């Protein structure tokens, strides 16, 4: 029970970046990870009320097998074409700013997830609106690729911990 | 024991070390404890042998501000940037090569690559890197200098705060 917060909770290499050169995310997906343990995805999604992310996040979603959540879904695009029947979603294009107290309505009393990418997420964090930031980073260097969160900002650390082959941080927004 | 080859270093949470402007402003008035996990005083006590860059090196002499009484070698082509005040051994070419000499050097305890990027990637690309240890500050510049510049595949050992830090330690595949 809190005022609804928003939260921008990705993986990520351990030098900073998600997405490979090569547009994948093979160094991420057979590692091992557990669900219900600490910053799990379990606990985490049961928090989670509406879900916001960028266009390519969205196209990679519906052309990787079949996740499934439950929440509403909106999409940061100026390409309605993208939407798939197996992922409705509510296109909206601009400044986020405008969208967010659409999402806080959207989510029910629970939380904003910010899925992706990094240049969405900067997005919110330039209008102020990231209340916490969760990374779990893979246990890899990818170099180059696109950046976990490609700008300046000054956070306060909650706590880590590992995840399987993960370690996970928390941190949030100072006050 | 075995002599291991430790990269160390701090980082921003997004994965760059030196910022845009050449400094490290954004580390220096955070919350650190020393003798705590993953701490400078518990890690230096392991350490014999020191190894860094020609950047690292002009840095810790104009900023002078850290000390050190470990043998110390500097991979640089200007063996001109040599201080009495901080004295070293100046190498040039392939690490894999001068990485006998600093083990030998090490006396039985490890031997500490202190930076830059590059510079540990070199090490990692000839398989010299036994671990790698990471305090993450809790910041986000976006450019800068890269923490490790290439891909590589490592197994984590553990992670643990101190003070407004993530530290985390991974290791070579064995
Ligand atoms: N680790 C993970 O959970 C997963 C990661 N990947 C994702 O693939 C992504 C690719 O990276 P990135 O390029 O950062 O992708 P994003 O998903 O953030 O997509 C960015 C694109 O979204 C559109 N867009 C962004 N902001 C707005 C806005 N305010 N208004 C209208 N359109 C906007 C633009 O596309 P356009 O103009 O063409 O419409 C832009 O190129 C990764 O960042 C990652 O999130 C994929 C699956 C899972
Ligand atoms: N650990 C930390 O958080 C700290 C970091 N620093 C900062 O780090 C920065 C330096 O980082 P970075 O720029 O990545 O540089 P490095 O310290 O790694 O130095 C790179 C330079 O060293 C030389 N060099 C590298 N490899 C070799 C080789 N094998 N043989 C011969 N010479 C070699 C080259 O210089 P050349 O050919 O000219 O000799 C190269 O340009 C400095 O700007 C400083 O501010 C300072 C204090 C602490
Ligand atoms: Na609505």
């Amino acid at each position: 029970s809190h005022m609804v917060k928003t939260v921008y909770y990705t993986a990520s290499s351990l030098d900073g970046y998600i997405v490979d050169e090569n547009q994948s995310l093979d160094w991420l997906t057979s590692r091992d990870i557990t669900p219900d343990g600490p910053f799990g995805y379990e606990q985490f999604i049961e928090t989670i009320g509406v879900l916001v992310m960028g266009a390519s996040t969205y196209e990679w979603v519906v052309e990787h097998g079949d996740w499934s959540y439950d929440q509403p879904a909106w999409v940061l695009t100026h390409r309605p074409e993208i939407a798939a029947e197996s992922h409705p979603m509510q296109v909206f294009s601009g400044d986020v700013a405008e969208l967010h107290p659409e999402l806080v309505a959207a989510a029910g009393g629970k939380d904003v997830w910010v899925v992706g990418g990094g240049d969405v997420a900067a997005q919110f964090v330039a209008a102020d609106l990231i209340d916490e930031i969760i990374v779990s980073y893979a246990p890899c260097t990818l170099g180059v690729g696109s950046r976990v969160l490609p700008m300046r900002s000054e956070w306060v650390l909650d706590d880590c911990a590992r995840n399987g082959d993960f370690v996970c941080a928390r941190w949030k927004r100072p006050v």
